[PDB]
C-alpha cells in the first residue's frame, strides 16, 4: 500500500524531475536504464522508488539484501538467473565483503562476470540501495551510472501522504490531523503511516471516519510521542552541543561523548538535525543553532 | 586502447615506452609493476595496454579473492612463461599470502605482476621494494579529460563541444570515471531535447539538476580549504588537520589531498600546508 508510481507521488521532486528524464532516454534509446544508487536514512521511500521504476519501465524486479549473500558463486548465480531488462535491488548495499563487492564490479561495468572462466551476462539495472553512504567505497558509487541522496519530508508532504495512506484505510484525515502527525513523525513517511495506524485505531473504537485534530492529539498525547518527534538520541546530541557553548566539537568528541560510531553521527544521528536547521557543520566542529535552545526549552517546559 | 592515441600519464607513458623498449631488446618480459593512485584514473586500462604492447595474456584477480593459500597457488600453477598477472587491492593480503608471493615474484616461469593500489602509503616497505616499476598515477588536466569525453561522445553518437566537455571536466573531479558517468547524464538531456550537439547550456542544466558540485567538490574538499585558507597561509601540520577534520591522516594525504594539489588549490611546504594563491580567487 505505497505508490505504484509517479502519477502521484509526493516529495523528492529533485529525484523525480532527473528520473523522468533518464527513463525518457532509456526508453527513447529503447534500453534499460544504468545502474542506480539511492541513498539516504531508513523510511525515507528508496524501497518505493526502486519499484516504482520497475513499473515505469515495464521491467520485473528481483530484490535481495547485502548480508543475505555471502558465497561468491551465489552472487554469480543470481546474475545467471535474470532476463534481458530486469532489474536487481541490493539493499544495505554498503555491507557487501570485498569478495562479493570485487566480483559485482564488472558485472556492472562490463556485463560479463581445474581451471575455468567465461560467463556473460544479459544486460539488466543494478539498483542499490544504502543508509550508510559513508561506508560506501568510491570504486563502488562510481560505478552507479546515477546518484541521488533521499531527502526529508516537508511537513505538507507528509500531510498528503497520511491524507492518502488514510483514504486506503477508509478514513478522512483532516489537513490539521495530518499536520500534527507529521509534527511528531520526524519528517520520515514510515514514522507517520505508522502513528497514523494508531490514530486510526482511536477513531474505529469511536465508530468515526473523519479523524480529527483534536482526536490525533488524544492518541499522539496518550501515546506519549514527543510533540516534536526528536529521539532519546536527538535529544542527547543537542543537549550536549546546547551544553557546549558556541564553540564547535569535532567527531572525535561527539562519537567519544555519545560512545556511538563516528559514522552513524554523520549518516544517521546528524542528517535530520542538519535538515531541520537544529545544528551545523563549521569549518572547525559542529554548533548548535537558535532552533535547538529554544526547541530543547520548549520539549522540557 | 593501445598508447597510440592514448591521453595523459604522459609520465607513466614516457617510462613504459623506455621499459617495453628494453625488455623486448632483450627478448624478456617486464619485471613486476606497481600502479598506484586514487580509483577511476586508469590503472585498468594501463594494465590492459601494457598486454597489448608485449602481446601477452593478462589475468586479472583481486586481494580478497585470494582467501588462503590455495588459492594463489592455483593461479601462479595456471600461468605461462611470459603470462601477466593482475592483482588489485594488493595492499589487503595477508602477512601469510604476502609471503607466500615475494617468492614467486623473485624466484618462480619468469612472468609479470602488476599490483594495483589506492593506498600507497599503506602498503608496505618489503612489498613495495619488491616491484622494479612504480608508478603513481596522477589526476588529469582539464584539457586531457575534455578531448576524453569528446571521445566517448563521438562512440555514443554525439558532438560534445569543448566548453560542455571542460564543465563536465571541471566537475568531475578530475576522475575519468566520474567524467564518463557525466557525460552519459548530460547525454540523456541532450536525447529528451532531441539534440545532437551536447552545449555548455545543457551541460549546466544538467549538472545542475543532478546537484554535481560547480567545482566537484565533497564535504570534505570545503572543510580542508575554508580550514586552511581561514589560516592566510600559515602553514599547518597534518595533526593539526587530522583533527580540524576528524579524518585520518593517511585518508588525508593518500585521499583528499591528492586532488587538491593536482588543481592547484594547495601547496606542500617544508613547514606544513597553505591554501594557494588560486584558491583565494574563487570564492
Ligand atoms: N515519497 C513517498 N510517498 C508516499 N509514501 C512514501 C514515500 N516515501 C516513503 N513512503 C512510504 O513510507 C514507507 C517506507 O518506505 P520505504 O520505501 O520502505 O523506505 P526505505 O526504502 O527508505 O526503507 C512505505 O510504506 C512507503 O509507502
Ligand atoms: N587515459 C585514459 N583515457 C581515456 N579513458 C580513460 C583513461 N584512463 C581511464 N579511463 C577511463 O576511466 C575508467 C577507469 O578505468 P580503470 O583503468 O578501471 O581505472 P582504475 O582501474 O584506476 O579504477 C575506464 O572506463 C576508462 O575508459
Amino acid at each position: 500500500l505505497r505508490p505504484s508510481n509517479f502519477d502521484g507521488y509526493i516529495g523528492q521532486e529533485s529525484i523525480k524531475k532527473n528520473l523522468n528524464v533518464f527513463i525518457a532516454a532509456a526508453k527513447k534509446r529503447n534500453e534499460c536504464l544504468d545502474h542506480i544508487l539511492f541513498s539516504g536514512p531508513a523510511g525515507l521511500g528508496k524501497t518505493t522508488l526502486a519499484n516504482i521504476i520497475s513499473y515505469e519501465m515495464s521491467a520485473n524486479i528481483k530484490t535481495t539484501a547485502a548480508p543475505m549473500i555471502e558465497k561468491s558463486g551465489d552472487l554469480a548465480a543470481i546474475l545467471t538467473n535474470l532476463s534481458e531488462g530486469d532489474i536487481l535491488f541490493i539493499d544495505e548495499i554498503h555491507r557487501l565483503s570485498p569478495a562479493i563487492e570485487e566480483v559485482l564490479y564488472p558485472a556492472m561495468e562490463d556485463y560479463r562476470l581445474a581451471q575455468t572462466i567465461k560467463i556473460d551476462l544479459p544486460k539488466f539495472t543494478l539498483i542499490g540501495a544504502t543508509t550508510r553512504a559513508g561506508m560506501l567505497s568510491n570504486p563502488l558509487r562510481d560505478r552507479f551510472g546515477m546518484q541521488f541522496r533521499l531527502e526529508f519530508y516537508k511537513d505538507s508532504e507528509l500531510a498528503l501522504i497520511l491524507q492518502k495512506a488514510a483514504l486506503k484505510l477508509n478514513k478522512t484525515c483532516e489537513e490539521k490531523a495530518a499536520l500534527e502527525i507529521a509534527k511528531r513523525s520526524r519528517s520520515t513517511p514510515r514514522i507517520a503511516l505508522r502513528l497514523l495506524k494508531r490514530v486510526r485505531d482511536f477513531a474505529d473504537v469511536n465508530d468515526e471516519e473523519i479523524i480529527t485534530e483534536k482526536r490525533a492529539n488524544e492518541a499522539l498525547n496518550s501515546l506519549g510521542v514527543n510533540e516534536l518527534g526528536f529521539d532519546a538520541m536527538d535529544l542527547r546530541y543537542l543537549e550536549l552541543l546546547t551544553a557546549a557553548k558556541q564553540k564547535p566539537i569535532g567527531l572525535a568528541s561527539i562519537a567519544a561523548a555519545l560512545s556511538e560510531d563516528e559514522n552513524t553521527i554523520e549518516d544517521v544521528i546528524e542528517p535530520y538535525l542538519l535538515a531541520n536547521g537544529y545544528i551545523e557543520r563549521t569549518a572547525k566542529g559542529r554548533i548548535a543553532s537558535a532552533k535547538s535552545y529554544s526547541a530543547l526549552k520548549l520539549n522540557y517546559e
